[PDB]
């Protein structure tokens, strides 16, 4: 295709539905309780971030520990004496608690993370609340 790329509302809807289909999972599935999330790779050359299928009824922190297994990636989170892979906002460092669930925040008044959003995974201690700047690493 070409002709640049116009900007409109429909473009977001089509792009969203098209992305969910690419996300690691089933397209035919109802995905009524499960939502797709864009995880930012640490050193993803070809791609900066990859979509992943997650459940709304899953701990925010645990979501990472699980995704690491399903994706078959290397990371020391099961232990305690070692940095654990966790999700946090880009250019913020603020890392939500693992006891909190996605549906909880999404359903809550705040609702910081919305459907089709983006998130990055970095090695951060459980006790650690605010991590360094991720942008610095991807600079």
């Amino acid at each position: 295709g070409g002709s640049g790329a116009k900007n409109s509302e429909t473009a977001a809807k089509v792009a969203l539905m098209k992305l969910k289909m690419h996300a690691d999972g089933d397209k035919s599935l109802p995905q009524t309780e499960r939502i797709y999330f864009q995880v930012f790779l640490p050193k993803g050359s070809k791609e900066k971030s990859k979509p992943m299928f997650f459940c709304h009824r899953w701990s925010i922190g645990k979501a990472i520990d699980f995704a690491a297994s399903l994706a078959r990636l290397k990371n020391d989170n099961n232990k305690f004496t070692a940095k654990k892979l966790r999700l946090c906002h880009i250019t913020s460092g603020e890392a939500l608690p693992l006891d909190h669930t996605l549906e909880t925040w999404i359903a809550k008044e705040d609702c910081p993370l919305y459907n089709g959003g983006n998130i990055i995974l970095e090695y951060l201690n459980d006790e650690e609340q605010f991590c360094k700047n991720v942008e610095s690493y991807l600079e």
